[PDB]
């Protein structure tokens, strides 16, 4: 049998850099929300103990792909504690709608979906905490997808507190530039002193993203898309770029603005979801 699993995107509704730990990573205060929209992963069970990503993802080698890395990490952890039935294997393909590397957390969502899926399919019996713990080794975006709820995240993004923001409609645009997350986070002028505030203070202050100023200042493609969308609705950067989103109260308004968007926006519309489509699909 073949099972299909959603791999939704995420938005950083806000994002503030509160410092940098010794290991190079930054401590932040951010708010994750999912989009009812993203990739679709299909898994066929194997009995020979192999893991095969059948559909290749452009620019990623098989063993470098987060799908495979999450699959082998799960395999190793389960076999190291006798939770992997003999011969556990899987064929994995992916219908990818999400851009590679745009701050939508696609790859990180792909890893979380594989972990939760294969954990159910192999009957490893691992817990949310264990899965989210393994996901952190793969990336700081991964835990939020593993736990499956919109959340106020701190630390490096793994300290998650479930919260239910309004499920606005979003026009999500991808500027035609690739922004390596290292470039933004290594920039000197990036704010790393934003004061740690309470959720209630953050929920009433104006939402912003501390990385937007650098991304805007260094990539005119990101500046172009931002200037265009801000004429219509509140628009901000998500993650470290390059993607940008604008908030709309209704689907018609959002889609109307997308009908007018020049093609260089590379934009789609999607409703926000406080419950991850993946976890919605596990009930
Ligand atoms: N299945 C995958 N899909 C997308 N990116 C992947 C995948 N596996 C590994 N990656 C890596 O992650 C990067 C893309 O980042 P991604 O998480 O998709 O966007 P962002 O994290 O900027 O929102 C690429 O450098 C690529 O090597
Ligand atoms: N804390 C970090 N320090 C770094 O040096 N690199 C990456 C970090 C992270 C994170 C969690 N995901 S995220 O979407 O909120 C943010 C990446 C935009």
């Amino acid at each position: 049998m073949r099972t299909q699993w959603p791999s939704p995107a995420k938005l950083n509704l806000f994002l503030y850099i509160t410092g940098q730990r010794a290991d190079g990573y930054h401590t932040l205060q951010t708010l994750f929300q999912f989009l009812d929209y993203g990739d679709t992963i299909s898994i066929e069970l194997r009995d020979d103990g192999d893991i095969r990503l059948l559909t290749p993802v452009e620019g990623v080698e098989h063993e470098d792909n987060l799908i495979v890395r999450a699959a082998r990490l799960l395999m190793k952890t389960a076999a190291d504690s006798g939770r992997l039935p003999t011969g556990s294997g899987a064929n994995i393909s992916i219908d990818k709608r999400l851009p590679v590397g745009g701050g939508l957390g696609g790859g990180s969502s792909n890893a979380a979906t594989v972990l939760v899926a294969l954990n159910h399919l192999w009957q490893c019996g691992l817990s949310m905490d264990e899965l989210a713990e393994m996901g952190l080794t793969l990336g700081a975006d991964v835990p939020v997808f593993v736990r499956g709820h919109a959340a106020f995240a701190e630390g490096v993004g793994e300290i998650l507190t479930p919260v239910d923001p309004p499920e606005k409609w979003y026009l999500v645009a991808h500027p035609g530039v690739s922004i390596p997350t290292p470039v933004i986070f290594k920039d000197p002028e990036l704010p790393r002193n934003t004061p740690k505030r309470s959720i209630e203070t953050l929920l009433k202050c104006e939402f912003s993203n501390d990385c937007e100023v650098i991304a805007r200042k260094r990539f005119r493609e990101v500046d172009a898309v931002l200037s265009w969308l801000l004429e219509y609705a509140p628009s901000r950067l998500t993650g470290t770029g390059a993607c940008v989103f604008a908030e709309f109260d209704t689907e018609s308004e959002a889609r109307q603005v997308l009908e007018q968007a020049p093609e260089w926006l590379n934009g789609f519309v999607a409703k926000g979801v406080n419950l991850s489509p993946l976890h919605r699909a596990m009930l």
